[PDB]
């Protein structure tokens, strides 16, 4: 069963700004789903302190990407703490309504979308170069779901029956056509190292 949500409005016009603005640094969407992934697993490890249990559906913490040229995919996978239900179809968003309010003051008083991080909105900055975005997240004690979404005002939600992860998450970029850049090997190091050099976990680049 697939069900369908309507963005609230600050997030579908959000949305439609990273779509529609002329910017041509659109490199940035990957640091900021690192940044995403590394604050995943900083929250899943120090939940396990108190909580040592919390990590039986995986001890590992880190992140893969994983580009697929046939597929025209690149895949940023985390072993984090994951996200609910809850998560994808009301608690995310509605924190990022500030946030998209803030920035986009921001922006019209001199800042770029390359600082959209800074608001905490950096996961709608995957629409600079994705046409659609699938999310396939398992939070423990919740069950593993799909999220997905190619803009337009709507969203879906599902169960998903695909392969068992574990516990963590996978933001699947399906590029837009003019976008296949970020699936060479030379490109991805290359952004890796400019913008996520710091990163405090692991970070595998898969090739082809
Ligand atoms: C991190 C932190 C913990 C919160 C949950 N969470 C966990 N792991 C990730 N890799 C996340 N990326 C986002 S941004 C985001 C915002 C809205 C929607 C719909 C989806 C995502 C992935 N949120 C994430």
């Amino acid at each position: 069963e697939v069900e369908t949500f309507a963005f609230q409005a600050e997030i579908a016009q959000l949305m439609s700004l990273i779509i529609n603005t002329f910017y041509s640094n659109k490199e940035i969407f990957l640091r900021e789903l690192i940044s995403n992934s590394s604050d995943a697993l900083d929250k899943i490890r120090y939940e396990s302190l108190t909580d040592p249990s919390k990590l039986d559906s995986g001890k590992e913490l880190h992140i893969n990407l994983i580009p697929n040229k046939q597929d025209r995919t690149l895949t940023i996978v985390d072993t984090g703490i994951g996200m609910t239900k809850a998560d994808l179809i009301n608690n995310l968003g509605t924190i990022a309504k500030s946030g998209t309010k803030a920035f986009m003051e921001a922006l019209q008083a001199g800042a770029d979308i390359s600082m959209i991080g800074q608001f905490g909105v950096g996961f709608y900055s995957a629409y600079l170069v994705a046409e659609k975005v699938t999310v396939i997240t398992k939070h423990n004690d919740d069950e593993q779901y799909a999220w997905e979404s190619s803009a337009g005002g709507s969203f879906t939600v599902r169960t998903d029956t695909g392969e068992p992860m574990g516990r963590g998450t996978k933001v699947i970029l399906h590029l837009k056509e003019d976008q296949t850049e970020y699936l060479e090997e030379r490109r991805i190091k290359e952004i890796v190292k400019k913008h996520s050099q710091f990163i405090g976990y692991p970070i595998t680049l898969f090739v082809e």
